[PDB]
């Protein structure tokens, strides 16, 4: 009844999955079907989407450095994840992880969302900072649910169009 | 609205709390009032109680070695937490952590239990393996709720008395 198997060496697991912790995959979930969602996120990767997680998110930047673009108290801000840092993000704080370094690795821990508790993915205008587009999602399989979501934003000049100042958001890369 | 503060260096935090990660305290919670309960557990420590956590528990043995005495599929068993190992324990698997080494440190992550979801603490007979005593608890503050619980077991020859074979459990140390 050890449903998720025996203990195992983490650094070797990370080493062994180096090829997955780089584009295009980027990340790898450690156990499947668990309530705790346990993921290692490599790099490099940059993104323009901001995440609205209705639950907490735990980070431990095991290797290399990264940072989180955030919206804290109405202002754009940056939290660094230097190698060795840990950090706990409160529910709903908008965050956009940037991971510039190859070979970096970050332990990220989350919980499954109950039915009816949704995640938000959002984009903001570089020009005036207004919200450009939000999609909410019952997030069961990030790996497969999120790329079509992001993909549809990039493809729609409409979705990318700031309702405040008309600036068309750049889409994929800032 | 970074309610749990900024990122910070984890190894230095652990170093700085060395005096707390040894008897009598043994462990230190990283953030307070979070949904994710994030704890570093040092040593040495041995115990005879088995935990029935109604939710999952995540371990990452950062420094030194430890092990978990378990009841898996009706049998007494041992899962080692060698330095570097990670491990995810499924809900309700009975476990009794033993941490023989000084200077060891283990990241343990849990979730707050909703109202009405209780933890069990249990003891088993060395002689016949039958359940000797179980207390259930709405666990809000392990640090302060658990010592009086354990304490009351040790003090009662009655509670320590195996209902199957009459052997009085040794209590504090095996
Ligand atoms: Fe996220
Ligand atoms: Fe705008
Ligand atoms: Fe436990
Ligand atoms: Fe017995």
């Amino acid at each position: 009844m050890l449903t998720y198997g025996a203990p195992f060496n983490f650094p070797r697991w990370i080493d062994e999955h180096a090829h997955l912790l780089k584009p295009p995959v980027g990340n790898r979930q450690v156990w499947q079907d668990s309530d705790f969602i346990v993921t290692v996120v490599g790099g490099p990767n940059h993104r323009t989407d901001y995440h609205d997680d209705p639950l907490e998110e735990f980070f431990y930047q095991l290797r290399g450095n990264a940072y989180l673009n955030l919206w804290v108290d109405g202002r754009r801000e940056r939290a660094d994840l230097k190698e060795g840092d840990i950090f706990l993000l409160p529910p709903h704080v908008r965050h956009s992880p940037q991971r510039p370094e190859a070979g970096s690795a970050c332990l990220v821990i989350e919980r499954q969302r109950p039915a009816g508790m949704l995640d938000g993915f959002e984009w903001y205008c570089d020009a005036c900072g207004h919200l450009v587009h939000r999609v909410e999602v019952q997030l069961k399989s990030p790996v497969t649910d999120l790329p079509p979501l992001f993909e549809s934003f990039y493809a729609s000049e409409d979705k990318r169009r700031c309702p405040h100042c008309g600036q068309v958001h750049p889409g994929r890369a800032a």
